[PDB]
């Protein structure tokens, strides 16, 4: 079976120059890749915040470590997710905030800290779960940098960027190790009698060959969805919001400094993302078409901010669910162009080097076998769900009652049994779990706990084995004071956010 | 909610004192047990053979270091499986004989060395998988040591013992640290109108009553399948092995040596296990009932190792499947009680002790939430089914056709969906995987690949990506060479299995 020769890439925005990247690494010799993009058709300009395994995963792989791709992009940190006025009724003379940290937490004798907690909470105990069990929290309160001034880590953490800036960092990157780059756009898909992809047809008149077709075309699915005609499983049933109006604000930093995290601010019918970086942060109102207008969302956006009407803005809808098959005859399609949730979490881009990653770990030849489509067809249905499941957990877990999205998403949403299994755990008090693994179950029983806990939404009792174990239960007390003793150091040790960054220009 | 109290353990074999151990060890305080077994009824006898996790996930939570165990149940050492005669038509002048062996197998570049091996084997290289791929094999060929003189561990390992002395060494382990023993006859179990059990009527008179059962009475199920009438489910339409005939046989120690590995000899209608220590070698006919009589397997094994019609045996048969639950109400199975496959590839005990993790990992209080039941039943059936998978993959794959016995594994057995996915991407080339974690997904690429390919069936082809990689294929070649120098330094450095156990008296 002759290998696979030539390839191309339809589609030039994050997912496209990801693909071009990653592709042109993996397939040292034998690998002609060309990547087309129409000038016409722009990028969506989002994606900003990423998780953990961005670096392990892609940037590691092509070679590029963190000091290098980070001046480059306006790169800053992301040490959580701060969530406001999710825990219930929105209320400007209450403090209602917590934190979703990346991370592990520390296991007493065979348990995790969270089930300590608890069961303190249950004699009376005050503190929030999060400032009792990680170390750093506070110090995000303070806007300080997840590392000591020399660069050295102190916390886990992912990033913050420029969409434009790393979609043009990468294509600067793959043209120059042999990526050919054409500016122009596809208007026919030639497909031959077998029902696999021939050639594409360019508005100038240029006819494009290749042994395989990587879609990254966005949300159109240029390939998959049209020419190929793979179905998308709408699951706007899983999850409601199909919109976002977002745009930059200006920031500043000086007087106000730089939070290390992304702010997840709920909203009537949606939720507001702010994802800061030096100078200005992203942001932008994520809401349901059924519970608010475009206007009136447009409206709660600016006057969240500040902002005016003169104030130019990225008007954006999205949709939500997978492909059938991510992967078709000759055809992978990697980006928008396959699986979407709402950017809650943060799950697009990893769902773009994810896929790569499984591309490689199942790359046919020219006979294109079908069990190794159908296997990577599986890996993405999975990573997917997965994703979806701990997305929806912030919805129907909610106890927000005050206007008809959150009711909804209280009680009409639909749940796998996945996710109804969890919950089920979580609240008989048992603890949830504690790359090939990442992929695998990417969310800890920290990440569910932080979640819940935050939301209001506690077990019905502290884990029945504690009660045998009062040995266990002081040495916990230790590790609690452990924690609150770096909590102190990391106070008076880091640096400001801003500072740092800017000693990274 | 009130805790457990008093705990009541019923038999008195290998599984009830692992139980009543591992259970006096979890639970500090507040816990009274008793075990009673019945001097009437003698324990199976057998199961002298285990996998890795036995250290850390049992001794080890006892606080019972290797070399303290050890020489008090005539401990020896188990580095593999040595199959012989299941590749195909038995030919006394060919050596047919595989190992699988307990380890990781290195990775390059992210694809296992198994899959650079069958790149090569498709050039002509002649050389068997796991001799290229591991560096001990031809160690064990040589009947050596796993470790050094001085005790330094140079390969992965599980162990040999005497079924009767661990149990006995556990039994004084557990008296000694505040278990109640009885010795007399459960004939009657009461059941309140619930269902639950209340308590136990001996032969003797004497009313047993506790808060918790655990039920290790061995196949009768004197509490889960009798008392509460939970239905086992029958599976000897997945595996078609029912009966052994067993008996210890002395051993030339000083002329043959001691095998540090588990024979499993192919016979007309099962296998036969041999199982070697100090002395003597455990050892049994596997057979199915439906191709061969007790009469007729009996005389196949005496004439296997030339035993008298004098030599008294240990005549067994054994039930296949699992509980619909291991944990209903207020009892937990353990043991022969609960779940069985055949001992190929030795998974009784794992399940003794995996259970035994799984029960506190859920442990109850007195009212017995459901929620936790549920979730430690699901548990098994994950632990169960993974092992089913496993030990039916040495079955299905045989090219054996000389006996219906071997034809009906061949044609005639049920196989899961999950199975039948792994052999579909193990012969597209593709490698499949590589505590919570082992019980997790405890058979590796490299396991099921020393089954595969020493049964005789290989992928289609080799990976579609290596075509793109030689670099990748120039570093294995040097990690073969590797392997094939730490195979040359163990062979003039590891002293002979028997020596090294002899110093260990
Ligand atoms: C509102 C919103 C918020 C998001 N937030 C996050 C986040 O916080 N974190 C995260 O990781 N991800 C996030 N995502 C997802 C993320 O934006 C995308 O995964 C990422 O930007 C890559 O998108 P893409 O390249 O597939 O699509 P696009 O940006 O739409 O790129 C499409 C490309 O295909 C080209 N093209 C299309 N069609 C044709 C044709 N017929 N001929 C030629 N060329 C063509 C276009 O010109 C363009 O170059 C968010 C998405 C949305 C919608
Ligand atoms: C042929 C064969 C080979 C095996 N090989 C292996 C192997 O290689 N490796 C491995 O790990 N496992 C193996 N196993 C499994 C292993 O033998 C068992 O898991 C282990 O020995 C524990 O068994 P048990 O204690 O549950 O049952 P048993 O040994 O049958 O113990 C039963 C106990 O319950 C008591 N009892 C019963 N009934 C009553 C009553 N009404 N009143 C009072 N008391 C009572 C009995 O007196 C006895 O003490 C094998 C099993 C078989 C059958
Ligand atoms: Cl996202
Ligand atoms: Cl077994």
């Amino acid at each position: 079976n002759k290998p696979i020769k030539n390839i191309v890439i339809v589609g030039g925005g994050t997912a496209g120059w990801m693909a071009a990247s990653y592709l042109v690494r993996a397939l040292q010799q034998q690998a002609n890749i060309t990547l087309i993009e129409s000038a016409a058709i722009p990028r969506i300009g989002v994606g900003e915040a990423t998780i953990p395994s961005l670096q392990k995963v892609f940037f590691d792989f092509l070679g590029i470590p963190e000091r290098e791709w980070m001046p480059q992009v306006n790169g800053a940190f992301k040490a959580a997710i701060k969530f406001v006025n999710w825990r219930k009724s929105p209320d400007p003379s209450r403090d209602d905030h917590f934190y979703h940290l990346f991370g592990n937490v520390p296991n007493c004798d065979g348990v995790p800290l969270t089930h300590y907690w608890l069961r303190k909470r249950e004699q009376g105990f005050q503190q929030p779960m999060e400032y009792a069990c990680y170390p750093q929290p506070g110090a995000l309160d303070g806007k300080l940098a997840p590392c000591l001034s020399d660069g050295t880590r102190q916390m886990s953490h992912a990033w913050h960027f420029d969409a434009h800036l790393v979609a043009d960092f990468l294509k600067r990157w793959a043209v120059e190790r042999g990526v050919n780059r054409v500016v122009d756009e596809v208007v026919d898909v030639r497909l031959n009698n077998r029902g696999y992809i021939s050639n594409l047809l360019t508005k100038e008149g240029r006819t494009l060959e290749a042994d395989l077709f990587i879609d990254c075309s966005g949300m159109r699915g240029l390939l998959i969805n049209q020419a190929l005609k793979e179905p998308f499983i709408d699951m706007s049933d899983y999850l409601l919001c199909d919109s976002a109006v977002a745009s930059a604000v200006p920031n500043d930093d000086a007087r106000d400094g730089v939070e290390p995290y992304t702010s997840s601010i709920a909203m009537n019918s949606g939720w507001t993302w702010k994802i800061p970086m030096l100078g200005r942060f992203g942001s932008g109102y994520v809401f349901s078409s059924h519970f608010t207008s475009r206007d009136q969302a447009t409206a709660d956006f600016l006057k969240l901010w500040g902002l005016s009407d003169n104030q130019p803005l990225n008007q954006i809808k999205f949709r939500v669910g997978r492909n059938k098959r991510a992967w078709v005859n000759n055809c992978v399609s990697i980006g928008l162009s396959s699986c979407f949730l709402e950017p809650l979490e943060s799950t697009g881009i990893y769902f773009i080097y994810a896929a790569l990653y499984q591309l490689v770990k199942h790359f046919p030849d020219t006979s294109f076998d079908p069990r190794l489509s159908d296997a990577f067809n599986a890996e993405i249905v999975h990573m997917f769900d997965d994703c979806r499941d701990f997305v929806q957990a912030h919805y129907f877990t909610t106890s927000r009652d005050d206007t008809p999205f959150w009711l909804a998403n209280r009680h009409d949403l639909r749940l796998s049994d996945a996710i109804k299994e969890k919950v089920q755990r979580y609240k008989a008090g048992l603890p949830l779990t504690t790359f090939d693994y990442k992929f695998k179950n990417f969310w800890l029983n920290g990440n569910y706990y932080c979640i819940f806990a935050g939301l209001g939404m506690l077990p019905d009792r502290s884990l029945p084995l504690l009660q045998h174990r009062p040995e266990s239960i002081e040495k916990a007390e230790a590790m609690f004071a452990s924690i609150r003793r770096e909590a102190e150091r990391l106070r008076t040790s880091l640096p400001t956010n801003y500072d740092y960054l800017r000693s990274l220009r």
